[PDB]
This record gives C-alpha cells, structure tokens and sequence, in this order.
C-alpha cells in the first residue's frame, strides 16, 4: 500500500497569517486543553498561544530531521549537564518570524501578548555560565545549520528559586513543570535501560557485566529553531523512571528517581553522570547505524565511518564518563578489539575545559567507581597503562612527569583525575578564550601539550544575538537596522558598519534615546516589585554575577559605602546619581556567600532611607536572577561591573551581553575583558587595579591587607562602621565574618584593588555628566562587539574540530 | 477588549466528512505526536486516529458542560472505586455516528481501521461487574441528557492479565498507560489537598483537625458521549500525588503513590483510597455547588438550603460510605452550619446501592483504625450513631436488642464500624439490584432498618448498554432487528417487542440463525489467529464467563462436560449433539480453589480435545484472560448461557442480560437476575433447572449431605474415580483431592445436589438445538422480550425514584 505517502505534513502548515493563526489558537484552548473562554485563565491563553506557535515548529522540524536522514551529515552531539535555556515563546516567534503576525492574532482576540509572555517559567535546567553557553550554542548551531544535538538531563526542580527574607536568602523549589512544559515531547516508546553497580565475569571470550541494578531514561524532545533558515534541530533531556526478601524496592525507586530531580554530592552526582551518558550513547549508535532514509532497520554497521559520522562535545569533565563508556560497546558489546575501538573513540571525542585552577577539576575515588561502575575502571586503568607506555617512549626514564599525567592520583585514597581521561580520550581540547586557553598550555596541562601539541586549541565564547541583542532589546535592534539593515543578525562583524555614525548626530540620539526607554521600563519594574523609588535619570550600574568572593561584590559593596560617606560628609556637593544594582545566587552551604548578599541588603536599608541622600544613591539587590531577569535588567544597564581579581576569570560571558546592550564597562585585565578591550581600543574600557602578574608578584611578597587599612583613611572608616554595627544596628557583630576575611585572610585582594577601582569610578561619573561623549563610547563599544557573536565560535568548532561547513542557506520549507 | 466572543467552539469541528478528517489524521500525527510516516508505528496512527475522534468529543464536552452551566441542573454524582470501561475507539465512533467516515478515511490512507481498534488497552480501572455496571450507568446517563458525573481514581497497575501457562494462571502487570492514553486530560490546576491522621483541637468555637499529613489528588476527565444525541458528560479520576532532616518521608511518597497504583487482590491503604476518593470529589462538589453562575467562577451560592435540590451523591456499595461522615465534616467543621441542618442536607443528598448478597461479604472496619487514620470522623460517627438509636429508641421504647442489633458500632473481638450501617443511616434511599435481591434485603440484612423506614427501601434492578452490548458488538444483528422496526429501538429496547410479529416469518428466521453463524464462524477465526486451537464451528456454543468462584460452580459445569464424556465413550457411534464447552474467567490471586479449578478445566481439554474416538464431537476451551474487549467477541458468538450460580447467591448478574440480547439461550437457577428474564420471556422459552431459594433453606434445615448423591447416581462415582486416580493428570495422580475433598466433605455451595437435575436439562437444550427452526423461535422469544433489560430503563428509576430528575431523549443542538 502506497496510499500512505498520503500521510504527510504536506499541507498542514498552512497559510502562516492572522486569519489561520487565530482559528488554530482556537483549536487548542479548545481541544488540546479542553478549555472554554469561559473558564480560561491568563495561563490557559499562554498555553493555546504556545501550542499554536508549536505546530509551526514541529512541522520545520519534521522537514529538518528528514534532510538529514537523507543528506547523512556528520552529526554533532553536545553534551551537557546545564542547558540554561530561558524562555522559549518570544524566541521561537522570532527565529520563526511570526512575532508579527502572533501579535496581531491575539490582539484581534482580545489579548495582549506581553502578558502571555510574561506568564512562562523559566527552563528550570541550567544554573550559570557554563549552562547559558550551551543554549546559545543551539540557536547558533540551528542558525548555522549543522546536524547537531543538545543532550542532558531534564531536571523536575532545577536549581532552586531564590526569595530575599530579611535580607538573607532562602531557597525555594523550583517546580517549573507543576503544570506542564508544552515545548517538550515525552517519548515513553523510545525508554532505555541504564545499568549500576553488579560485577564483572571474564569469560575468555569478551568481558560480561552482570548481575547489574537498571534504571530506565525516558527521554523528552524539545525542537529549538534556527534564525529564519527554516532548520530546527533537536534537545534531548532523559528522566529517570524505575521498573516495576522486603521491599526496600522502595528505596531503590526512590533513590533511582532523585537522579533528575536536581542540580547541585555523594554517589548522587556520579549516578547523574553516567546516566547522560549511557542513554545519549544508545541514541548515538542507534542512528548511526538506522542511517538509510526511510528505512528504520540497521543498515551500517562497520564503525570505520563512525568519526567521519558522529562528533561528541564534552562540554567540561560532567560527560567525561562517555570515553569509557563509548569503549566498553565497541570492545564489549560490537566486538571491536582494543586498538581499533580507541582510534574511533579519540577521533569522535572533543573536551572543552572552563575552569581556571587545577582544584576544581573533577576527580572520583576509587572504590566508588569500583563499587558502582566495576568495568568502566578496568577499562580506565588499560586506557592509563597504554598511554603510559605511550608517554614513557616519547620521554625515556622520566618517572616523574609518568606518574605527573597518570589518569591515577594517588594520597589518602586514589582518585581518578577525569580531565587526564579527557585529555587522552580526544582529538581536540580547548580552553574558552585566548588568555585561558594559553595557560592551559604553559601550566595546567603542559605535560599533555607537549605530548601532543596539535590536540589544544582555542575557542573564545560568545553569545548569540537573537537573544541577547533582538529579543530583549527591540528598540537597539530597531536603531542599528535603520542604517545598516538586518543582515547583522546573523553576521554580528557588519555592526563595524556603526563606526561610521560615531559623529553623526541623529545617530548619537537615538542611542541614548533607546537606553533611557529601557531604563524607564525597567524603573518601573523595580518599583512594583521592590517598592522603593528609582530615579530613572541616575547613572545604572549592574554587577549581576554568582555571589563569591572572588567575584568581589564585597569590592563593590566598599564603592556603594564610599559613595555613601562622601555624600554625608558633603550634602551639598554635586553628585551623579546612581542606581546601584546586585544580583546573584549564593550556592547554599556557602557561609560567607551569604553573608555578602545580607550586607547588600544591609547597606540598601541605609542608604535608601537616608532622607540626607533623597535619590542621588540607590541600593537594589535583584532577586532570583535569571535569563529572563537577565533580559530585562541587560538593556536598562548603563555600566558593567567585571571586577573578579586578575588571574580567577576564563572567559565571562554577560560582559558580552552588557557590551552588545550599550554599556560601557568597568573591569578587571582577566578573561573576556581582554579580548573585548582589545576589539573596542583600550580607551573605551575602564580597567583598572592589578594585573595578573600583579597579583603574582604581591603573592611572592607576602599580601597584607593592613598595610591598606593604614594608608588610606576612606577605607578604614568603612571596616569601623562594618565593625562597630553601623549597617546592622540591632545585631553589631553581624559582619565580624566579613571584616576578619578582609583584614587577615582574603585570597582574592579587594584592598589591594581599592584604590583604582574608587578613581576609576570616578572616571566614569565624569563621562557620565557629557552625554555626547559617554554615547560615542557606546557606540564604539557596540560597532566593536560582532566578534563575541557566538555564531563566530560555532563556526570555529565546526571548521577547526567537527569537520562540518557551516552554511547559512535556507533549508526549504514544509 | 469585549472581542474575546470570537473565542469560541464555533466551527472549529468542521465538517464531519471524510477529507477533514484524514487531514485532521495529519495533524495529530505530525503535531500532536511529534511523529512521521518514517517513524510512526501502528500504536501512533491508533493514536493520531484517536485524537482526531476526541476532537469531536470534546466539542460536544464543552457545549453540554456550557448548556449545564445555564439550566442549572440537579447534577447527579455517581461515586465508585470500579469503572470497567474497556476500549473507548469504537464505542465513540457509533455514538457520534463517525464510524462509517473514520473508516472510509483510514482506507484511504493505507491503514486498517480494525487492526488500530486491537491496539488500544481495555481500561484497566475496574474488575467485574460493579465496575461494569458503572460504565453502563455512565453510557445510560448521558444518552437520557442526565447532568451526571462518575468519579473515583485513576488505577495506574490496571488489574493483571491473565496468562495460562501449563494450565495454571499466572498474573502479569497490566501497565496500561505506559504510552499515555489519549482519552484524558489531566489538569493540574485543579490539585486538591486530601488529609489524614493528626489530631483533632476541641475549641470553644468548632473543632480543628490538625498536624496532618498530606496526599495531593489530581484529576484527570475524560468525556463520554450519549447516543448520537450530541450531550457529552464527564468521567473525573483522581491520582494521587505526593508534595515537595530525615528522607525516611520517602515513606510518604511510597504511601501516597500507590494509593492509585492497585485495585485489591483490606488494610490501612483500601480504607486511604476510600477516603482520598471521597474527600477530593466532595471539595470538588461543592466548589462546582458555590459556582453556580454562568460565565464566572465566584462563590455566588452559600446557602446549603438548596444544596440537596442541586446535588445528588450516589453511594455504589459500602466503599464510598465515608461521604457521609465528611459531609458532616465539611458542613458542620468548615461551613459553620449546625449539625441538624447538616445532617438533614445529608440524608436527602445521600443515597446506597448494595450490591451483594452474603451478611459475611460486607464492609467493617476497626475503630483504633479509625481512630488513627480518621479521628475527627471517628467522632463524627459517634454522634450519627448516638442520634439514629435515639430515633430507634423512640420508635420501639425498650427493644433493647435492636438497639444493638441496629448500632454502627458492633462489640467483639474489637470495636468495628459497620459501615453498611453508616448507608442506611445517613441515606434518604437504599436499593437493591434485583427483585430477588432487593426482597432479601428487607427480610434480612437490614430487616431491621426496613421496619424502621420502610418507604428508604427500592428496588432497581440491573441492566445493560444496548449501545456496546448490541449494536457496537453485534452489527451484523442490530441491522437485521433495523430492517423491521427501525433504529429507535437503540434508545428505547422496549421497542423490540415488536419483534414477537415475527416469529413466525420464515425470512427473519434464517436472518437470526444466519447472524449466529457468522458470528460464530468469526470468533473461532479469532481464536486460530490468536491461539493454537481447532474449533468445529458447526457445534452448539456452551459459554460460561462468570468469575471463577465456588458459588458461581464452573465445578458443576465441569462435571457436566466429563459426563458427556464418558458417554461418548461408553456409546461411540450414538449421535450425540456436538458441543464446544467454553469456560472463562480470572480467579483472583491468593484463591487458593479459583487456581486448581482453572487447572481441572484445561486439564479436562488436554484429554478430551485430543482423544481419538472423541473426535470434533466435544471440544473444551479455557478462555484466557477474560475482560470487556473479549466479552464483545465471545458473547455475540454464544449459542448457551450458562448462569448456574447456586439459587439466591447471585444477587442480580448481568452478563446474563448480554447473552440474553445477543440470541444466546440461558441455562441457569432460579436467582438472581435470571427470575425476572424467565418473567419476560416466559418459563417455556427458558431452561430453568435445580433448586430454588427455598429448597436451599431446607437442605441446610436438614443438614447437607453429599454422600447420599454420591451413593445413588452411578454416573457421577465414576468422575470422582476419574479425578481421584488421576485419569486427568497422570503424571500427578492426586492433584485434585482439594476439590474431591471439598466436593464430598464439605460443599459450601450444594454442586452434587443440582448434579442430576442439571445433566437432563442439558440433554432437553441438545435436543431442542437438533431442531435449528425451533431453537432459533425460541432465540428470537429472548431477544424480543429483553427492553426491561436495558440500563436506559434502570437509569430512567434512579432518575425518577432516587434523584428527582426527569429523563430527557432530546438531542442537545450540534458543533
Ligand atoms: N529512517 C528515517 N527516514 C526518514 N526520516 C526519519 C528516519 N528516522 C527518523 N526520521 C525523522 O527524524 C525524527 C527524529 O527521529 P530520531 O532521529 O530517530 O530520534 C523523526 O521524527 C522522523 O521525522
Ligand atoms: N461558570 C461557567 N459558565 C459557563 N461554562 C462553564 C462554567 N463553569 C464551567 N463551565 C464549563 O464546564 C466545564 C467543566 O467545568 P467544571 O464544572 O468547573 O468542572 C468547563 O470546561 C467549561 O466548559
């Protein structure tokens, strides 16, 4: 019967206009959620609105999947254990381009759009930078056409909710999914088995292992669009589900279940890894090998073609646990013998590194790989002895760079060090910006660098600008393609264009004009939220990073008390005013993370209540910050606080974001600082304080932090009113933490950098009083800003790693 | 922004025409299940063809709950822990007369229609045939325009599937919803809360129950359409949900949880789903009572005057009887009102269907249970019971006996709460389930209550859907019925007794046997493609598929097939009639009898099926795993009904009623439902043999003996020497002294003595089936004379006798 090339998406698409637009709405209030006007809920219209707009998703994705099962492209798999996704509403309108058409559907059935909007949660599945990277690589990885995956866990609450209570955080639960996620598809058919612990059994034929304990992975699809090329590409998200003496099988069901429950250890963290890993595994050799179009059976099955096929992303050391695993099917299951399987594994594998210093490199004790994961350390240990020999060949009768680069740390209890398995597991390392991506090679990881030179690369983040630029900032968007068009969008390096309005005087205007409308948009948000009072004409200053020291919010906070003192001291003096913002989460467990958010909130109750300071200093700690926070308080910001010590920073990636949006930025000469001062001239930067080899050599001396107390008495009068309860009336030792950290023990330096972060601010309050010369800047700034197009790094990865083209032609169309 | 008028049902059905509909195919597939032709599987295009029907269903939802919302009706509740619903596909398609253009469109697309309908899961929510009843009930409700509800929960285990392996059952887990199903809609927004243990806080002002623990119960509807009379009314499960330092309240997890994972094959978690099923659908009533107003969900109504005018709660068997306490509770605790006022709200809202025959069978549970569990309605039916024997005491002044007799607190071993006595208590109506039964109820169980309130007591005899259990399983009948006397009859079964003009019409006779052996042809199809088998289907069809329990004696049956054996044996050229004996059913774990009985059956075959002299003159199936899809194959297929339960411990029966419909004649005792079928169709068209009710009573009277039938039927000490030798399992010679033992020593339930009446009004059917024109005026004397049997009539009393509300056959407007 070939009647059934009948069932097809054909013609379901329809005409994408106001008129079939708001008879499907329709369809899906009704009959998806069986709803009625009568009883519908702001939520319910949410809901339709977004079913409508998925219908048009999918039908592009059904096109996009098919394509590829005929064209047989190397497929990319990006594995992650965050993906910082946002909301998805807005986005899919406007990668699909029907915002336009959407906008007036709802607004011919009585609804307003923005409120709809507004109702979506947040994708409770990242938690930071790390996360946001990855999303912002599927929407360019779709935008730039590669056959590519996003792979990880669903989590059921995320990262927690944070709430301010008293000035202090509390945590919350995260239950974005209490009434469902309409993006996603669950595929109950498509369930696989995940094994734990058991043991293995030698049999001279291959290796068995057996008597394992199973956790099933039920994976659900969300499709995620490209910018109007009509591709939509594919993240998969696995949950966990358990099967069905005593039953202590209760413990075992709940115990396998709390693996997507949460993001973050014990086994607990461990479990979640290998999970992402053995599930995404049996995907990936599944369709490499159902590869013919049309036909479900598994055609392919020499695996010569398989890095020629399939790329996998270890996106930090989290799915590291894949070179193993991809070993353990090729040598145990197909049968492969061990040289033939390792070549493939290296030539698939590719490691990207984020972190700065050798501590926070992942590593796992024996005996619990042992105990829960026995073959995967039998194939860990045959992987080290024969890159040992390996290395002991290149370079005779050095012991100790062997046992230097051992996969095998050795102390009080042997840890396996998992960025020593992705070093030699892959064909490709790298580091996340110039800086970082160097001392990857001179110190971390030099004995590796000399082994094998070629494997390290370099590969600067970015940032897309559909969402960090056309999304959230239609009024900049509007402006920029008012001179240039709208081919920036998808080709960042044509905002240069810009260079050439820096002296016109239409142009200068309306870039403030643009700022001040975000300003005033966010104002009034933070009025019907915090309940204070903005003045919409102060300078906005904005440090939105995670609570931590080395992030320094405390070198910020002694800036705001600056500010403070000097306005009290001389009531009179003109001053700029300025709206100081902080937002942030503090990792629970954290102590001292928790004691900077509550003196935030300390020095706000102050400072915005003094009736001798009126409205020339506001104090906001922004809570529950987050994408779509991020969205908002981006564009309404006039300054950009990156001011972590020299030498703590990889790469930074909401600098990028603040560069784009038309602040200019104050900074410290570390990660992406350096690159984006270098693309914008130094000049149009505010650095300041000490560099790297600054730190070092203060470090070589000895830090004493009280040789800066001595000297500068604006300094010492803050720690006597952090000292003497001056922020904290009731309770006067409240800060006596904080004050002992900064006087005898603080490893990131905030009095070291004190002094030239205070004039340098004051640098920026004088450009701020000459508009003209504080929006040329901008402009300078923004014209500059393509290269962190993260457009720019997919291409790299593609090109320098992958081994695709990136192409910007359209795929067809339904 | 008053432009929101153009959100609307409207005309988002469209034309209910074969090329919308494989469009709309399109859709669902590709859209709804994020599916291809590449990809797609015959589970998804059951799936996608499902999702196109219920858009129609739903459209016909939202017009009948809208129309509700404007009449304000008497809206009727009907609560239970069963709901055997079975496959929803086909049952949609003729009630909303799309089946003919979703199977045009399907053909059109490459699919087959059938081969997608045996997808589909029975609903695995309920277990016989209360649950059965119910979504008869449902399907009658809706059909006669009723503003009815069924609530209960959402099973997610099933029940099990029966697998026979070497003649014993084994249980398999029957996770019907693996892949979703189509046919709900679940609405998290509507989570209520569901409370349990704590304590309770006497105040000055009321009383506080506090420090509980907490069960979330989320819904889930799914519509169920009348016949072709465009109202859809609405089935509502709950599920249960657990909310978000020690873990060890992974416990609270685990107890919740499974309080909607099991049905029960009775401890702490039955009496935990009795009251999480009851305290969701009362918030629930009452939220939908306080919203009266069209167009607005405000609390506009809080004067619980009316309460019983607008609401009707409808108690099947003791299981739900915990409303009645939590009405109270509710009332009295959170809506302040005085406990006379309550009460009297109670009673008249309140009514009880006892389903059951035995004092034995009935409900009690232990007050410390209670106590724990449920305090603050340990106390509350305290109270009730203080003030029902002060009502007692009044009536009959120092009847000291019935004081006790009449309590619901009953002394022993420990305190129980009889919650029978709750029913009686807080009900305005109570009744039985058929004549026979209903009569039992005021001479025994409850004598004492009927002479208290002998007005509380009905009866409303049990009846069947004619939709699903004719025209949907028997087309091939309901058309040939069609052709005399039209189609009204689907919605008015009394209308087929127009039929009895027919008798004697020689072309409708040879259209009635004819149907038979089609169907009968079509079920041992069935049977090849599904199962080794063989199957002459020339042969009488003996069906029995009931339960397998003592009383219902599959065992009597047994003994029938292996006397018919050896006779075929003994004499092997006489002509005997050629039979094939099918006997199905589940025993239910832990029946130790149910088990050994299932494997005496397929042990009987495994000699019988394969003896050489025997031939295809009597074949002996087991009919493996027996449910509602299976029902509608077997039942259209039967030429005998065997209903051979002993007289007066079958309160009604229903699969009787089906046999009945489908030109099936009945083999069965005086009970039951059976008395007042043999009334319709008159005593000669019916084979009536063994003891009555009364000739029970009076062996009991005289003591049973089984010794003495033993001694003087020579026929019958054979096949217990058969059984006992091991002439049926030869490789375990006394496999069967469980049952020789329980036969000969001590028969509950009287299977030798009905033994000899029995075997000779088989031989009476044999005969009667050597003549087909005969047999066959006989069959259509059942089928003409079987409208009393129809749930429509059932429903048509509860409405006018219980509820008080007026029946409607009108046909609510269109999409
Ligand atoms: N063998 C195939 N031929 C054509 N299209 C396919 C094939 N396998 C999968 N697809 C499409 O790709 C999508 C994703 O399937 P998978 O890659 O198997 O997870 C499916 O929805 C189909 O639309
Ligand atoms: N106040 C109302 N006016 C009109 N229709 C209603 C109203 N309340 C509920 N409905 C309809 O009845 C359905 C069931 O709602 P409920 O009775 O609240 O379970 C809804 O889906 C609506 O279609």
């Amino acid at each position: 019967q070939e009647k059934r090339k009948q069932i097809s998406v054909r013609g379901l698409a329809g005409v994408e206009n106001v008129t079939e637009l708001k008879k499907n709405f329709n369809r899906h209030l009704h009959f998806t959620l069986v709803k009625d006007r009568n009883v519908a809920t702001p939520r319910d219209y949410y809901f339709a609105l977004a079913h409508t707009v998925r219908d048009h998703l999918v039908g592009r994705w059904i096109r996009t999947q098919q394509h590829y099962y005929e064209k047989d492209p190397k497929r990319i798999y990006y594995l992650s254990l965050e993906f910082y996704m946002g909301r998805t509403l807005q986005n899919t309108m406007v990668n699909l381009a029907l915002e336009n058409a959407c906008d007036e559907a709802t607004y011919q059935l009585g609804l307003d759009m923005e409120e709809l909007e507004e109702i979506e949660e947040d994708a409770g599945l990242g938690n930071g930078g790390l996360g946001r990277l990855a999303a912002c690589f599927l929407d360019s990885m779709a935008t730039l056409g590669l056959a590519a995956y996003g792979y990880g866990i669903r989590y059921e609450f995320g990262i927690f909710n944070q709430k301010i209570c008293g000035g202090w955080q509390m945590e919350e639960a995260d239950d974005w999914l209490r009434y469902g996620n309409p993006w996603e598809k669950a595929r109950p058919e498509f369930t696989l088995p995940v094994h734990f612990y058991g043991r293995v059994e030698h049999t001279s034929q291959g290796a068995k292992w057996v008597d394992t304990q199973v956790v099933l992975a039920m994976p659900y699809d969300t499709p995620v669009p490209g910018y109007r090329n009509n591709v939509v590409n594919t993240m998969r998200l696995w949950s966990a589900k358990a099967p069905n003496g005593y039953i202590q099988a209760v413990l075992d069901r709940n115990l396998a279940e709390n693996i997507s429950r949460v993001l973050y250890g014990k086994e607990l963290r461990l479990k979640q890894e290998y999970f992402v890993v053995a599930a995404t595994l049996q995907d990936i050799i599944r369709r490499f090998k159902s590869s013919k179009f049309g036909c479900r059976d598994p055609v392919r099955t020499n695996f010569d073609a398989f890095p020629d096929k399939v790329a996998i992303q270890l996106n930090d050391t989290h799915p590291s646990l894949a070179i193993p695993e991809l070993m353990r099917v090729l040598v145990d299951l197909e049968r492969l013998d061990w040289d033939k399987a390792w070549e493939v594994t290296v030539k698939t594998c590719a490691y990207t590194n984020h972190t700065v210093l050798p501590e926070a490199l992942e590593r796992w004790p024996v005996h619990l790989l042992e105990t829960l994961l026995p073959r995967h350390l039998q194939i860990i240990y045959e992987i080290n002895q024969r890159f040992l020999n390996r290395v002991a060949a290149a370079f005779p009768g050095d012991v100790d760079r062997l046992r230097r680069m051992s996969l095998v740390e050795e102390g009080a209890v042997k840890r396996i060090n998992m960025a020593h398995l992705c070093i030699a597991g892959s064909h490709a390392v790298n580091g996340v910006a110039r800086i970082h991506s160097e001392i990857l090679k001179k110190t971390i990881f030099k004995d590796f660098y000399e082994l094998e030179p070629h494997k390290f690369q370099n590969k600067t983040n970015g940032i897309t600008p559909r969402r960090w630029l056309v999304l959230c900032n239609p009024g900049l968007a509007e402006i920029i393609a008012e001179r240039i068009g709208e081919e920036y969008i998808s080709d960042l390096d044509q905002l240069r264009k810009l260079l050439s309005y820096v002296d016109d005087e239409a142009f200068i205007r309306d870039v403030a004009k643009v700022k001040q409308e975000n300003k005033l948009k966010f104002a009034a948000y933070l009025e019907r939220e915090y309940k204070v009072h903005i003045n919409p004409n102060s300078l906005f200053d904005v440090q939105v990073k995670r609570i931590h020291e080395y992030k320094r919010q405390l070198l910020n906070c002694l800036h705001v008390i600056t500010l403070y003192n000097r306005i009290k001291k001389e009531p009179n003096k003109f001053v700029v005013p300025r709206t100081v913002m902080i937002g942030g989460k503090a990792a629970p467990g954290y102590h001292m993370a928790k004691m900077i958010i509550k003196l935030i909130t300390a020095i706000g109750d102050v400072v915005n209540h003094d009736p001798v300071v009126g409205d020339r200093l506001r104090v906001i700690f922004l809570e529950n910050y987050r994408v779509s926070l991020a969205e908002k308080v981006i564009p309404a910001a006039d300054l950009s606080e990156q001011i972590s010590t020299a030498g703590t920073e990889a790469s930074g990636t909401g600098n990028m974001k603040f560069m784009l949006n038309g602040a200019l930025t104050i900074g410290t000469m570390d990660g992406a600082n350096v690159e984006m001062a270098e693309e914008a001239g130094e000049e149009n930067f505010f650095i300041f304080g000490m560099r790297v080899e600054d730190v070092d050599r203060l470090d070589q001396r000895g830090y004493n932090a009280q040789e800066y107390y001595d000297r500068i008495p604006e300094l010492r009068q803050i720690i006597e009113q952090l000292s003497s309860g001056f922020f904290s009336p009731k309770q006067p030792d409240l800060f006596k933490d904080i004050v002992n950290m900064l006087m005898h023990h603080d490893r990131f330096k905030v009095f070291a950098d004190y002094e030239e972060y205070v004039k340098c601010q004051e640098r920026v309050s004088a450009l701020y009083k000459n508009p003209r010369e504080w929006t040329r800047m901008v402009i300078r700034n923004i014209a500059t800003s393509g290269k962190f197009s993260s457009d720019r790094t997919i291409a790299q990865y593609a090109r320098e790693i992958w081994g695709v083209e990136p192409s910007r032609q359209r795929l067809p169309a339904p």
